[PDB]
């Protein structure tokens, strides 16, 4: 047992784990179409420069999970990064659309995330997902979803 | 249903309208308050110049309940703002008081929203409240409440 | 009867106090609209900072009528400020359409209320409507005007 | 009864007189390490100007709670200060050792008020411990923490 | 025995530990007045910006004569700080009349720490009272003194 | 076939593949290490900082090579990237030693890549590989090959 570990919980401890490689999964999905857009026969380069760097952001999610995890006496356990599921897309509609619906699918694991620390009674960890996490998932798909729109009114 | 509504109710939306329309009819109270100051047979100009200070920052509240409407994916519906009470004021002790009334039932409107979040589990609501709302409405009743008592001692 | 009160008839202060509750419906109109193109499947946000600024600008000219009583010796008597008649318009132009009629029915009012003043021979009465209120008028009309026809040659 | 005071308890009060007498005990802890060290058969000054910063800053968090006790309407009363459990120390690193303990009462007794606040209700006073205390309780754990480890590598 | 302990008696050493206890004691007083004018039914905080310096200097004397005893080659002992003798206070006047009461307190004990240290031949020690201490109990009764005449003409 | 594409062969395209997955897999070795210096009980911060910054590095390495694929009319194909072998490290010897394996195994696979190059007579992709990637891991390995013989000298 570590000599800082204090109210922390296996359970909780765990479900950190499973959210670092949610966060690198998605900065590899972001990487993947951010080069489908600097092809030769696609040639959108405000797209291209758009993807990298969400890609980049999202890398610093993770690691700001994994200075919580050492922070808090737990141990990190690293799992293999799934290669995304579609190598080219159809347009730039088509690359937008998927990834608010991947911005769906991480805020979703963060809310019982959240319903997990408030059931083991550690007030640490709920204000570090309030603080940190919760308000830029909001900002994040509140942006996607009105490119989605501005990118159907011109076919 | 909107593209972005995610872990949002229905009855959290429609209190998220009558905290509008409260902090709408709480801006054009401290309006009519300047302007009583303002006139002829009264003639204090640092109570005219304090109200209508308050009466701009109770604005800014209203319009940042209005850009959280939209954000989460709710509908906005306005309705009538009613006249105030007080047509005019009997001195300035009268109206740092009747103030200090107005801003107890705001902020005692601001508990029940809390409480109605917290009972259908909507994290990103709660911790809306508690950054922005709770900790001015604690710091202006502290504000108030020391003024009603200097203009006592002076009769 | 104030100590500062001549040359200020009964009837053209009852009329200063109809324009106040005119400029505090129109202020509340355009913000309505903010918030329209502020939505997610709307998301024009050229609209929605033009109309935030019309409605910031409308409140200074009711204040500006509040100033005017007070300085003349009148009393201000506030009323309600209703809800707009539309919740959610149809496009961009159709906005700027009602925008239009909007500004017509402020203009016709100030018209009336110079013939008044002229009646009753109020010379201060009639030079604060010519210098401020009767020249904005024409300015937004003729820039309204020209955004409608804009906006009917991109369909 | 105050005019400030809504929605605070009884309770709530007398737990937060707890905390300040417990803030001023660990100030005077620190100070008298940090003479420890000033000594002629001791003198490790990087260690006697550590602890007399770890003295101030735990005195503001003391004040932090006696001006939130004035501003929600409570009375503060304040007690005996007890002299420390021991007058010198073996070396540097059974002080490091004895600090860790410390803070880890400190931190244990902030989770007991938070409990205390949920329990009746007070989102108020949760927040203002999760912004404040909670979260370099954290970070000082855990850099005294890897100090301990340092000075038992040196021997 | 030290090995920088020369003409150091250990009556002189006993009774420079007393005046450590007293000059903390003195300082947690004046805080304690600090946080009475900070209440929302006093709300004088020319008053509470008074004292809160006034502790802050209290404890620098502290330290001085802390620093003294190990310069010397003495040995430190702390004592429990007893809580102040008043709660509340009736007014302003009865707090600076209370506070010259101690100040004249803290003045009387100099005076035999003085005549303690004539008495064992111990020039280093009498110059660093006279140097330090003596010279700044005059200037503040001095300054208290007349505070508390020109709060009686005030009624 | 692509517009671009000339004198670019299908083996050679394939063999491009597989060194970004290679650079992919070293970036998260690199992260692995960072946190694991970065925990309580290790607590070596010159060697959290200096392999976090590696792990930048071998990023932009393979950045490079998916801006290559595309500028010569190749298409990228994304695997998995496996967990790396070890989850915790003896000490900081052990962690230089294993990261000298690795670059010693990069540089060999680079190596069969120009010898493939020159066998399907491409000058292009062959000062591609010699201008970037060889010289950077000759200057690496002799930089990582110095350090582990002052870490024998240290015990």
């Amino acid at each position: 047992t570590s000599q800082v570990r204090q109210n922390y919980h296996q359970d909780s401890e765990a479900a950190i784990n499973r959210q670092i490689n949610l966060e690198l999964y998605a900065s590899y999905v972001y990487l993947s179409m951010s080069y489908y857009f600097d092809r030769d026969d696609v040639a959108l380069k405000n797209f291209a420069k758009y993807f990298l760097h969400q890609s980049h952001e999202e890398r610093e999610h993770a690691e700001k999970l994994m200075k919580l995890q050492n922070q808090r006496g737990g141990r990190i356990f690293l799992q293999d990064i799934k290669k995304p599921d579609c190598d080219d897309w159809e347009s730039g509609l088509n690359a937008m659309e998927c990834a608010l619906h991947l911005e769906k699918n991480v805020n979703q694991s963060l809310l019982e995330l959240h319903k997990l620390a408030t059931d083991k009674n550690d007030p640490h960890l709920c204000d570090f997902i309030e603080t940190h996490y919760l308000n830029e998932q909001v900002k994040a798909i509140k942006e996607l979803g009105d490119h989605v729109t501005n990118l159907r009114k011109m076919g």
